[PDB]
């Protein structure tokens, strides 16, 4: 047994956040932690939101658990933004129209998609499809929100962002020999560095510097597979705000 | 009354058509002509489509009717490619999403999307997207297509094109002015010519003069709003089937 409220304020004090909710979860296995941390997601998210807030969301398999157990709440002039596209290019779906679309629905207003694959062949490219004007409005946005929602990914062999055709095969043994984890589908080390200019510059979308300056940058994140991953992500201070398992937490802390 | 099988082969001598189809349709407003024509135009999808077909499809209001009653038929290998990419700038839907997974659900197979906006802001963007490798792929299906099902689209204020963010106000002047419709998004006159070699540059999905040499290019399409529109896509022989009512094809004779 876990005190719950120690493990929390142990990682507020550690990681310097504005706040750490751990999660109860009976069980270490990942389906089971990631059942509750998104139900747990999806009533703070409802706690939290008011009236004129911007709310940008992530995407993948977690964003989709969280979105699914919204619940609608009366709230006035908020606006829901994605905050990286999510157009593949393989067969694989990345169900973010349906994310955020839930999203948006909860929260009584009409999503701002961002109509886009996240990751591109090359800089030149990227910074060509950027400056349409569309595409700009709905980054400036991101930019804005002030709640950000997402996860962190791994880079197992079955990460989702390695089944969408955004990597050959040279890029992604780089990204699992080199980096712990994803952002925003942005890479970085255990020390939160960025892995990669270059595949940085192919990316568009929140950039993991602006996620610090926002009133909360709520992570949701657990299980063995995605320790490293956390701790990669805290240690880069890219979040204030944590929700995470007990085991995953004491697993942080030791 | 029309001699409806006399008014087809008037227009198959007129414009050198493989064939053409007038759809009795019992009055002349353009609902009901749509509706009557896209009936016939998913029945003929199910006769012609056959083992090893490659199926490519436009989308839009008239195709997503279409779309919506397809019936599944048992065939083997059949592809379904998008011909053009629907992706809107606005918060106006093309459909064109549901539109190909209700023909590809019909033919046992599941959609090969061209996940784009049809038109790019300038041409150097279009010819840095179109050379990803995935996008080539889906663009190379396009032309390997040997059945192609489409409509003509029209200038009208509320034309679906003019509404998808493309195009600013001095373009849609110039369109309305210059062009009588569109066959995939690439806009013609009434003798079928190109009527912007600028804006046809900076669009990416199968070329008119492509759709010239398929076994089928089959164009579904009727209404007095679209008599100059049909006009200038058959004199350009974009079509070589037509699925017309029979008010529409007297108009044209005449
Ligand atoms: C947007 C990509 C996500 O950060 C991550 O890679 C995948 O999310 P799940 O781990 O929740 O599938
Ligand atoms: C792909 C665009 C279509 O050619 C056309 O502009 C619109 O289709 P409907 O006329 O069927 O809406
Ligand atoms: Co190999
Ligand atoms: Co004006
Ligand atoms: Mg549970
Ligand atoms: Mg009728
Ligand atoms: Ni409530
Ligand atoms: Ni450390
Ligand atoms: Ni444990
Ligand atoms: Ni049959
Ligand atoms: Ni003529
Ligand atoms: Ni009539």
């Amino acid at each position: 047994f876990e005190d719950l409220d120690a493990l929390g304020s142990i990682l507020e004090e550690k990681y310097g956040l504005l706040e750490a909710h751990v999660v109860f979860s009976p069980t270490p296995d990942y389906a089971g932690i990631t059942h509750d941390l998104s139900r747990y997601g999806a009533e703070y998210m409802h706690e939290t939101v008011k009236d004129g807030d911007i709310v940008g969301v992530s995407w993948g398999t977690t964003m989709y658990q969280i979105a699914q157990n919204m619940q609608p709440k009366q709230v006035k002039g908020v606006e829901v933004v994605q905050l990286k596209g999510g157009i593949s290019h393989s067969r694989v779906n990345t169900y973010s129209a349906e994310t955020i679309q839930l999203f948006a629905e909860a929260f009584q207003t009409m999503p701002r998609y961002l109509p886009l694959p996240v990751v591109f062949d090359n800089a030149d490219v990227k910074r060509m499809v950027e400056k349409d004007r569309h595409i700009e409005r709905i980054i400036e946005m991101g930019k804005q929100a002030n709640i950000a929602l997402f996860t962190v990914g791994t880079v197992r062999d079955e990460a989702l962002l390695f089944r969408l055709g955004y990597f050959n095969e040279e890029e992604k043994a780089l990204l699992k020999k080199q980096a712990v984890g994803d952002i925003c589908s942005r890479f970085f080390d255990a020390k939160g560095n960025i892995c990669s200019s270059a595949i940085n510059d192919r990316t568009i979308g929140v950039e993991l510097q602006d996620l610090r300056l926002k009133e909360r940058s709520i992570l949701v994140a657990g299980g063995s597979r995605k320790v490293s991953s956390i701790h990669g992500a805290l240690t880069g201070k890219y979040a204030n705000v944590l929700i995470i398992d007990q085991h995953t937490a004491r697993a942080l802390v030791n």
